[PDB]
Formats: C-alpha cells, structure tokens, sequence
C-alpha cells in the first residue's frame, strides 16, 4: 500500500573483549558454539552473568555477515519473553552477548525434570511464548526457527525465544518473505513454507503448534524416526502430530488450528495469549497429568536490572 518506513534508531554497544571472562562452553551444535561467563562493565561497581554466541561458518566473512545480521534483528527487540542483545564483541569472528539463561533450552529443561512438571508451568510457558511471538509480530518480525530447543528457561516460571539466525523484517503492510533454498528445519515449518518457501507470522504460528506438542509430550522428536524428505507427502495427505496423553481435546484442538493448510484459518498470537490465559486459571480442567499437585520445581546484577540509555 502507501505506508513507508520509519528510522531504526537502536543502538548498537560494542563491549570491549577485556571486560569479559569465559567460565565454559555451554554448547555446540548448528546454531555455532555459545560459551557461559561474567561480564563486568569498567566503570560500574556491577558484575552481570552473560552467555557469549559465535557462529561457526566455511569462512570468517560469511560467519562476520550472519552474525551482524542476527545483531540487527535483536537490537531493535525489548520485550521480558525474547532475548535481549546486550552488545557485540569484534573479535575476528564477531560475538554477540545476552544475558546468562542458567536454565539453558527448555527442550531439555522439560526432558530432564519431566516427572517433576505440573500442568500449571506448561500452560504458562504456552502464555509466555505467544506473548514474545506476538511482540514480534508487532516488530513485523518472522523468527522462521521457533521450538522448543529455542526457548531458554530464565526460571521455572521465566522463558525467553531465542536464536535470530534465520528471522526476518517484513516492509510496512508486506505480507510475506520468500527464502532462497537454505537449510531450514522442515518438522516445524509450515506446508506453504516447504512447498512454496513462503513465510508469515501466520507460518510462526504453525512452528508454535509444534513447539507446544513438544511441551505436552515432555521434549518427544515430532514425526519420530521419519526422514525429513517424507514430512511434505504426510502433511499433504491431512496427517498431522497426534494428540498427547495429557492434552484434552481443548488444548489439541488449539494444536490442530495452528497446522491447517488455510494460513490465514490458523489462530494469531493474541489470540493464544487469551486461550492458554484463560486455560491456565484452571490448569487441571485442561492437562491431565499424573502426581500435577506434588511435584515443585558478590555485587551479582541481573541484566534485567542493568539498564542501558
Ligand atoms: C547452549 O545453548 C544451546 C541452545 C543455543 C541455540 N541458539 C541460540 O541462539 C542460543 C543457544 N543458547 C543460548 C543461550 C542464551 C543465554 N543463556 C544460555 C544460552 F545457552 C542462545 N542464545 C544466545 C547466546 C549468546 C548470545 C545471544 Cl545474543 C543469544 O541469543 C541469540
Ligand atoms: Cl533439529
């Protein structure tokens, strides 16, 4: 339409690599490796736990230019349920700094403390990550890579979407981004996405439906022991992931409308952050779960109390 762009005036803060200590490698994989330490800003009497991301590429150039992309996507996002840049770092391969998630992924949060997880955490991190998408959607940002293993555990009752690798900006009233051909992971894609590489919020939405039956299953493999090269024919042939043991047919429907084929059919964010809300008021009507009620889950400044103009 008629609608034009207006200036991004994030700030972009460059931290200088002295002021930080690596303690460890937290991981490694496709998303490059990221390391857990301590950063401690010169001039304040302030020391803030931080985890440190380089992306591991064939040369340091196309690594430098992913990174920086991932940078710019995340400056411009402020919200309590997504990731927060603090800076970058310019080392030879550039680093970008965040605050230090102790939980790490909740993929492995959930797996690990399965026995241990009541219906009320599970509907409240439904809440939590529909309430980060749709700030994104605001920011007219597709993620295109949201799961379960991209949701970090602040606390039990704290997540934040992470990983920008693959996000991008849609212009003013531009509806969709048309990829070229890179790797993208297809059991959390929608199907007009692997047929067509087109992406929306309204494709974010289906990678959420997943990313909840993730939750509901305690972190099971979507489409266990099939190859990805196999996903599309299922999907086009209506089947879809099947209803978890604890899900009521209240929580699977909900599922189900985020992998229809109609995009635009599929609900938005704002419309899960009122259905999951209004499900975790009364947690136990919507999960069923065996043991739900019994089982529980120097000067150190959060990030979320350090405050940069
Ligand atoms: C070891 O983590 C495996 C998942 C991996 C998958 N992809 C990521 O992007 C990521 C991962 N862990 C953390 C992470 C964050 C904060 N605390 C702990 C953690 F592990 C990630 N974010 C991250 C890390 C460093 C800097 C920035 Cl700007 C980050 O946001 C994009
Ligand atoms: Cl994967």
């Amino acid at each position: 339409g008629s609608m034009g762009e207006a200036p991004n005036q994030a700030l972009l803060r460059i931290l200088k690599e002295t002021e930080f200590k690596k303690i460890k490698v937290l991981g490694s994989g496709a998303f490059g490796t990221v390391y857990k330490g301590l950063w401690i800003p010169e001039g304040e009497k302030v020391k803030i736990p931080v985890a440190i991301k380089e992306l591991r590429e064939a040369t340091s150039p196309k690594a430098n230019k992913e990174i920086l992309d991932e940078a710019y996507v995340m400056a411009s996002v402020d919200n309590p349920h997504v990731c927060r840049l603090l800076g970058i770092c310019l080392t030879s391969t550039v680093q970008l700094i965040t605050q230090l998630m102790p939980f790490g992924c909740l993929l492995d949060y959930v797996r690990e403390h399965k026995d241990n997880i009541g219906s009320q955490y599970l509907l409240n991190w439904c809440v939590q990550i529909a309430k980060g998408m749709n700030y994104l959607e605001d920011r007219r940002l597709v993620h295109r890579d949201l799961a379960a293993r991209n949701v970090l555990v602040k606390t039990p009752q704290h997540v934040k979407i992470t990983d920008f690798g693959l996000a991008k900006l849609l212009g003013a009233e531009e509806k969709e981004y048309h990829a070229e051909g890179g790797k993208v992971p297809i059991k959390w894609m929608a199907l007009e996405s692997i047929l067509h590489r087109i992406y929306t919020h309204q494709s974010d939405v289906w990678s959420y439906g997943v990313t909840v039956w993730e939750l509901m299953t305690f972190g099971s493999k979507p489409y266990d022991g099939i190859p990805a090269s196999e996903i599309s024919s299922i999907l086009e042939k209506g089947e879809r992931l099947p209803q978890p043991p604890i899900c009521t047919i209240d929580v699977y429907m909900i599922m189900v409308k985020c992998w229809m084929i109609d995009a635009d059919s599929r609900p938005k964010f704002r419309e899960l952050i009122i259905e999951f809300s209004k499900m975790a008021r009364d947690p136990q009507r919507y999960l069923v779960i065996q043991g739900d009620e019994r089982m529980h889950l120097d000067d150190v400044v959060d990030a979320d109390e350090y405050l940069i103009p």
